[PDB]
């Protein structure tokens, strides 16, 4: 019904992504890397 399905997690760079439960697959950038 929609792009993704709100419970596929992806890791994009170091940090974590979630599908979220509207067909729009999202990321963060802050993380992992020095601190």
């Amino acid at each position: 019904a929609g792009e993704c399905t709100p419970g596929q997690t992806k890791k994009q760079d170091c940090n974590t992504c979630t599908c979220t439960p509207t067909g729009i697959w999202g990321c963060t950038r802050k993380a992992c890397r020095t601190t």
